[PDB]
């Protein structure tokens, strides 16, 4: 029930387009993706309701130091997809 109104179901030429965002991350995300499979891999019998839970408990007891490089990541890629958006609706106006 998306949206009762529906366009002649869809009458689109070219949805996909160039330059479009691929949504950013943060140093949660990074940490995150790789933990996630670092303990999904010792343990696949575990969901992210216990996976998602030890990269948050290593991250956040993560000592600061190691962090730096992870959250300056973050920064990095969210400048990326913030710049990648940003010229996509200065490109439309």
């Amino acid at each position: 029930m998306v949206t009762p109104r529906e366009p002649k179901k869809r009458t689109t030429r070219k949805k996909k387009d160039p330059n479009a965002p691929k949504r950013a991350l943060s140093a949660y995300m990074f940490f995150a993706n790789e933990n996630r499979d670092i303990v999904r891999s010792e343990n696949p019998d575990i969901t992210f309701g216990q996976v998602g839970k030890k990269l948050g408990e290593k991250w956040k007891a993560l000592t600061p130091e190691e962090k730096q490089p992870y959250e300056a990541k973050a920064q990095a890629d969210k400048k990326r997809y913030e710049s990648e958006k940003e010229l996509y609706n200065a490109t439309l106006a």
